[PDB]
């Protein structure tokens, strides 16, 4: 029986990982079905084109869904759920895959944040929503249209538990099969959390000093390391555990390279936690 996986959200991260199952379920006999949602002119310049196209440094590719569509209800449940988008509260991006969760369905958010797959599993059984988390630089740039500005990417997922489910096994093979660079680590949580930390240093950071990154290093390496502490301290408050040698860790990809802030002040608040330049950041560019 076919495994059927749906892509919630077309753009760059949904777009591309989309079209690299679309591919691969075409190259096959039937053995995956692959449909997308997608809204609009985007929705409207797919069909006309027969399928989304992805151009990057080194490719320029038309990829053909089983279905494509704006209404999930017309896609019937899967087994698989990419949950792509920013576009919804999570409240209604929920009521609005709905449609397409039956007994077997995964759930995987790829969206940045500490703790989407918490917020997704209000709802849903524990055992439905898994952990992911994507390094990729991806854009949809034009209706039908995803753009990689390079080449790489990772797909990071897991369910958390300490021994991987036949599910999750699928999965990986079948993401590594489609040409996806797909890892399905124990350690989910960490992959996350650290993801997190650096987009949230970075974004706050670049945003407060109105810099690039690499000209925050030079002038704003007191400050920069004082976001890495604090977003570190957060996280080894709550999570219990959170590595070291962390804050270095993330310090020196800096070198090589609205709520990525105010998740981490109000988290701290929480585990009662002083974050002193996170709050002077956050407060003082809400202005």
């Amino acid at each position: 029986q076919p495994i059927k996986i749906a892509v919630f959200g077309l753009g760059g991260v949904g777009g591309y990982y989309g079209a690299m199952l679309a591919l691969r379920a075409a190259a096959t006999d039937g053995l995956l079905e692959v449909s997308w949602i997608a809204r609009g002119a985007h929705l409207e310049a797919i069909r006309a084109a027969g399928g989304l196209r992805v151009v990057t440094p080194s490719r320029d590719f038309l990829a053909r869904p089983t279905c494509v569509t704006d209404n999930p209800a017309e896609v019937g449940t899967v087994d698989y759920i990419l949950f792509c988008t920013k576009d919804y509260d999570m409240e209604r991006g929920v009521a609005e895959i709905r449609p397409m969760i039956g007994q077997n369905t995964k759930i995987l958010p790829l969206l940045n944040g500490a703790d989407i797959a918490e917020r997704m599993r209000t709802y849903l059984p524990d055992t439905v929503v898994w952990k992911g988390c994507v390094y990729i630089s991806a854009r949809k740039s034009a209706p039908g249209l995803i753009t990689l500005e390079a080449d790489r990417e990772l797909f990071y997922f897991g369910s958390g538990l300490p021994e991987q489910t036949d599910d999750e096994v699928r999965l990986a093979e079948l993401l590594t099969a489609a040409g996806i660079r797909a890892y399905n680590p124990t350690d989910i949580d960490w992959y996350i959390m650290k993801k997190f930390m650096m987009i949230s240093v970075t974004a706050t950071a670049t945003a407060y000093f109105d810099k690039p990154i690499g000209s925050i290093l030079t002038e704003h390496e007191p400050e920069l390391l004082s976001l890495l502490e604090e977003v570190a301290e957060l996280f080894r408050a709550k999570y219990g555990q959170v590595p070291d040698d962390v804050v270095q860790q993330l310090l020196d990809k800096q070198r090589k390279m609205e709520t990525l802030t105010g998740y981490v002040v109000r988290e701290a608040e929480a585990l009662r936690v002083d974050l002193p330049m996170y709050k002077r950041m956050y407060r003082e560019l809400v202005s």
